[PDB]
């Protein structure tokens, strides 16, 4: 089986989760323990050299940060469970969609997630005045959503894909913040986040979150 | 042609040009006026929706986020000019070290570049004390590769790949500034940067720099 070293409580550990999950891939969680720091021992810092997880093992290939090998599984174990990908020249603007993702909604989301949700769990006050402004920037990148999200069901196609995908684990973290309202406002942006965080295989992550 | 909707000092516009000469696709540059505001107007914003450069429209295609575009044009175009993949199994790494440029290096070499490069053609201040900061997290990020390249020649695999071009813009950027020691005095980085930036694709994207 294929090996993911990471944690449940990792957001990007999640996501390679949920990828794996819509694939229907056989693996094995490996467990890190961020708190006692083994992401930055060896040997995990063999598998991510930068010290983070997830990282991934399977056969003969040691992959890291978490939309690689979310991409991986995708294209290597393609023909089972969920066809995440599309037809045609359709994989073009799956790709654009994930670029978003990476370079628009996730520096603005990952922030509110650190903020709101990991820094309580460590004892420090959620910095209320990044969280301001910081929603700013996201809800301007879910207007652009919104938009989108009226002309397309999913945000590359009429049907969910990797691009989807790799926004659930922010968002759904966000879902037990006050940021919940960013998408509550935005009525295609609500639906379409109540359409992916309801998928099957992503009730099989959240089964993982204590 | 492919036509490329950005501007030829836009770092991310620059990503796109260098795989459209490594591939030999014929292209038409669209110019769009950054000063005058032309990004953030119509139709510019009816092709990238967040105001940014580039974007491209191939046919009946339209795209946008940088690393899309280019990793659709080599796609679609693979059979021509250099060969920017992997045989095999060697798409995951090329993924893998792809994420890595959009997750480890670009955050800090582009405030470095935004900095020292973009403010002073400006009318806004180098701040020194940003600079000497970001410029210790970027180091540590070049140590990571460092190791990579003592054992890889790129750093996907042996042969240049995408993951390799992605990095030209800034890299590029970075060595008209004090942060070019970075790289100096990195020896397997410092070389890795010759063989990249002197590639003669490249060399035609410099050619359009006035
Ligand atoms: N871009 C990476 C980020 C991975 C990441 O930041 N993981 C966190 C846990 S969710 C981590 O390991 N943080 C520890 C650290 O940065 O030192 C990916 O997508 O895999
Ligand atoms: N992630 C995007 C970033 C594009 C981007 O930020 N472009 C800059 C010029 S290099 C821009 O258009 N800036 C205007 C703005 O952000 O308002 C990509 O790779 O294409
Ligand atoms: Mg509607
Ligand atoms: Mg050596």
């Amino acid at each position: 089986p294929l090996k993911l070293h990471g944690s449940v409580l990792s957001t990007n550990t999640q996501r390679v989760l949920a990828t794996l999950y819509e694939k229907e891939v056989e693996f094995e969680l490996v467990n890190v323990n961020l708190g006692a720091g083994e992401h930055k021992q060896e040997p995990h810092i063999s598998l991510n050299p930068f010290g983070q997880v997830p990282a991934a093992v399977d056969g003969d290939l040691k992959l890291f940060e978490s939309r690689a090998i979310s991409q991986y599984v995708a294209h290597q174990y393609a023909s089972k469970g969920t066809q995440l990908g599309a037809a045609g020249n359709g994989y073009a603007t799956i790709l654009v969609w994930q670029e978003v993702e990476s370079h628009q909604f996730d520096p603005s989301a990952s922030k509110l997630v650190w903020e709101q949700v990991f820094k309580p769990v460590f004892g420090l006050p959620t910095d209320a005045a990044l969280v301001a402004e910081t929603e700013v920037t996201l809800g301007k990148v879910l207007d652009v959503y919104e938009a989108r999200l009226s002309q397309s069901k999913y945000l590359a196609s009429d049907s969910f894909t990797l691009a989807d995908l790799h926004h659930l684990p922010n968002i759904q973290a966000l879902l037990g913040t006050p940021s919940k309202k960013l998408f509550d406002s935005r009525p295609h942006v609500s639906a379409w986040v109540a359409s992916i965080t309801g998928r099957p295989a992503w009730g099989k992550v959240l089964a993982l979150l204590p």
